């Protein structure tokens, strides 16, 4: 495969990215605190948002409402209106460094995890703090919503994914589900397919694991092994049978989903990779890396 980058920014270490899923924007979150506002498009600087000390790792857009959600190493949840460019509030009570915030789809929720080893979920329109997900035994370095039905799926240090069924809440109100075992070391993320029953979790074993579930069992479906550094992240292709994963061995990793075999290795010269993500409809791809951030097309090789 080919990666046809549409823009690139240089700037302080990007840790992470976020798609607008209707405009051409992108948030980027930096390890200098900022937070930038890009038009890909157009590669212009929209706006920039000071309101962390020390690095920002959480970012995410709320997929209707004018709001974006970050979280910092200095433990604050912050909801922010982009279009009144306002600091509407802070979520305080996480107790270590927040590793990702996201909001709900749905329910008016927003879901942060933590080196403080739990995973909160706030409610954004009452500012107050609705579960706190205990278990882990080292930092949660990710956690997600599931995109049909009432789970959580976590990554720890602990060396174990979670799989929590937030029902009770949504009506006790979160009980672990799965802990999936089989991850040598600790691990860094973990993410769900968006229509298929399928679970990514990556980690400093430099592997990426593949799980299925149903209703009642999960179980390791295969193993992306190649990488040769920590797995920072990794993820589903939305619209083509693909992993993607990124690595602090420099290189973002493309695997055919159904063999997990290595279709194409992408590498930067002297930029370690903290985070990709994907745009919810279009074929369009950011990576956040030492040196910033690059939104790209993944093509077909000679296409």
């Amino acid at each position: 495969m080919e990666m046809l980058t549409k823009f690139e920014s240089r700037s302080s270490a990007a840790k992470g990215v976020a798609f607008h899923p209707t405009q051409p924007w992108i948030l980027t979150s930096l390890h200098n605190g900022r937070i930038q506002l890009w038009d890909y498009r157009m590669g212009t600087l929209l706006d920039r948002f000071d309101g962390h000390d020390g690095p920002v790792r959480g970012i995410a857009f709320h997929p209707t409402q004018p709001l974006f959600v970050s979280g910092g190493d200095d433990y604050k949840v912050n909801v922010w209106n982009y279009k009144s460019r306002k600091l509407l509030f802070s979520l305080c009570g996480h107790m270590d460094y927040v590793r990702v915030c996201t909001f709900h789809h749905e329910y008016p929720w927003i879901l942060s995890c933590s080196d403080d080893q739990t995973i909160r979920i706030w409610n954004w329109q009452s500012r107050n703090c609705i579960a706190i997900l205990t278990g882990h035994s080292h930092y949660v370095m990710c956690a997600a919503f599931h995109p049909s039905e009432d789970l959580i799926v976590s990554a720890s240090l602990d060396q174990t994914v979670r799989v929590w069924d937030i029902s009770g809440l949504r009506m006790t109100d979160a009980i672990v589900k799965f802990v999936l075992e089989g991850h040598d070391r600790g691990v860094n993320w973990c993410a769900f397919h968006p229509t298929l029953p399928l679970i990514l979790s990556a980690g400093d074993d430099r592997l990426v694991k593949l799980w299925r579930m149903t209703a009642s069992k999960a179980w390791e479906v295969d193993t992306c092994r190649g990488h040769f550094n920590n797995v920072s992240c990794c993820l589903f292709h939305p619209h083509q049978e693909l992993i993607l994963s990124a690595s602090e061995d420099k290189t973002i990793r493309v695997w055919d989903l159904n063999r997990r075999t290595a279709v194409q290795t992408f590498r930067r010269d002297n930029d370690r990779f903290w985070f990709i993500t994907v745009h919810p409809k279009l074929n369009l791809f950011a990576a956040a890396h030492d040196s910033g951030v690059m939104v790209f097309k993944l093509e077909s090789a000679w296409s």
